[PDB]
């Protein structure tokens, strides 16, 4: 599995802020919109992108505050994600869009999409945020740490000053070993603390036992949108996964309209880490029918 990132920079301003994004393939058709969520950066889809850059132009951004992107003063709740990732879809001039999505990039797609629908020409998506009704629905494997970080004092302690989410979560995440030039890779952003509050807002925003409100209502607003949508959609999973176990991806092969599910071998919540390969060419195969 390939540890390098072989793209060109490319930086547009956003409100303000300078953004960075990978942007390769031809530049005549619909866009392939790459998210990425917590705690990677475009890095995550480096051995996916060139699957699909044959055939179509790939987009994948480092949100505010990560990757290469600027670290403006913020506290990186969702709704800040929303601003500057709207902004850079409008910086791009981009219309209509397939997205690719993992994590908070999903979050932030499928919200962007319910509000955009007609500019939705497909959804790849894996390891997906969906509300999570209590915490026995939450891995047993990861339940404790990420409780923790949910914790007043503690969850900063763990990431904030230990880099956890960097250092624990990952490699936990990950079903094969992670080399240390790719930990290398997600550790450039943040190597200085205080640039770490991206990652611990993050999982305090996950809608997790009603909590925070804000986030299970945007939530199940974008899922009740994508449960009645006939927009097609391809899901990749793994097995035991962590936001989406098996037997709730063959569900949603059912409960969502227009959706065909790809199997990826063992996996937990980095997929593109376990099975790239798999991943990039079954988008690749599924775009042209759309
Ligand atoms: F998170």
């Amino acid at each position: 599995i390939g540890t390098g990132f072989p793209f060109d920079p490319h930086y547009v301003e956003v409100l303000g802020e300078r953004m960075h994004y990978v942007d390769v393939g031809p530049r005549d058709g619909t866009p392939v919109l790459f998210l990425h969520g917590n705690p990677t950066s475009s890095y995550l889809w480096r051995n996916i992108i060139p699957h699909v850059a044959p055939s179509h132009r790939c987009i994948a951004p480092d949100l505010i505050g990560m990757g290469k992107s600027d670290k403006p003063d913020l506290d990186y709740f969702f709704d800040d994600h929303v601003r500057y990732l709207d902004a850079f879809i409008e910086a791009l001039g981009l219309e209509e869009v397939v997205l690719v999505i993992h994590d908070w990039g999903s979050a932030l797609g499928f919200h962007w999409a319910k509000r955009n629908p007609e500019r939705v020409k497909g959804i790849a998506c894996m390891e997906f945020i969906r509300p999570i009704p209590t915490w026995d629905e939450w891995p047993e494997f990861a339940r404790e740490l990420f409780q923790a970080f949910r914790t007043a004092d503690v969850g900063r302690e763990l990431i904030i000053d230990q880099n956890a989410f960097i250092e624990q979560v990952l490699p936990k995440f990950v079903v094969r070993p992670l080399t240390e030039v790719e930990m290398d890779h997600y550790r450039e952003p943040f190597l200085k603390p205080v640039d770490r509050e991206p990652l611990w807002r993050f999982p305090n925003e996950l809608p997790i036992a009603g909590e925070p409100a804000n986030i299970v209502a945007l939530v199940e607003a974008y899922m009740n949108w994508l449960h009645q949508s006939p927009v097609p959609k391809l899901l990749f999973w793994g097995t035991p996964g962590v936001l989406i176990p098996p037997a709730e991806a063959a569900r949603l092969a059912e409960s969502l309209p227009n959706c065909k599910t790809v199997d990826i071998g063992p996996g937990l919540h980095y997929l593109q880490e376990d099975n790239p390969d798999l991943i990039g060419s079954e988008i690749a195969r599924w775009l042209p029918a759309l």
